[PDB]
């Protein structure tokens, strides 16, 4: 059972609970951590971007980690929208059942 | 087949892990628990995260704890087992993620803090 | 990956991307370090989740603060400088400072970032 957990940044935390609904809906994700009131910073053509989002932290397997991503983006309202996936090298083995088996 | 030894994902230096509580107290004291045991260095809650998911055929949205916690690998198995035997759900969130890399000196606070 | 190649040859390696963990004291403070590893062109983004709980165990008494958890986007190629800004400029003697390994993510959005170090 090879879970990732993947890291996507939303506006807010509407459309971050609209994001969740829809992979958890299409069996993408097994579950889903919103983390609000991140602040995010960017530096573009020599200037500092502050803007205030939500992290999303997704749980899935690296079976379902492409179309999870893709599913999030196009249901995302930016176009390049972060989405990164981190490898899970170990957990609690009855979690990590649980996790697969919800997944389609 | 391939060998990426400054990204070594199979032989991390140290672990985070991730564990979700139900509410702000359950997680200080899970937190306090294995800091005294000494199965992790620090953990940082993250209170008020929203988790969403399926259960018996229904769309749940829970407020829970977000707790990270940071130890070793030689230490990550008694840390799980010791949060989920004091953790109130049968099976709660466990998960560790690997570091492959990390500052000299809080790598060995990090090691120095641990049984 | 977009390689015309089998299946088998496809995706052999991972993203250079990584993600570094740090701590900050308070919100003024994680904003500062953030702005100058990127000015610096150390990372990419910064990602800032202030009022934050920590814990630990010093000298054996639980200790509790209101903390800053950073998330710095960045690569290999520049983990090590990015540490050590980093900790140069961090009030704490000993920081957390945490490299967590990128392993796959969207293409588009990995062209940026490895952009973004240049
Ligand atoms: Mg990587
Ligand atoms: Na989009």
């Amino acid at each position: 059972p090879e879970a990732v957990v993947v890291l996507c940044t939303a506006p807010d935390e509407a459309t971050a609970q609209d994001l969740a609904a829809k992979v958890l809906a299409e069996k993408l994700a097994a579950c889903a951590t919103l983390l609000p009131g991140a602040t995010s910073l960017y530096y573009w053509e020599g200037k500092l971007e502050q803007e205030y989002e939500v992290q999303m932290i997704l749980k899935t397997t690296v079976s379902h980690q492409q179309a999870l991503i893709d599913c999030l983006k196009s249901h995302h309202p930016y176009q390049t929208p972060e989405l990164l996936v981190l490898p899970v090298t170990h957990g609690d083995t009855d979690y990590l059942s649980w996790l697969n088996a919800s997944l389609r």
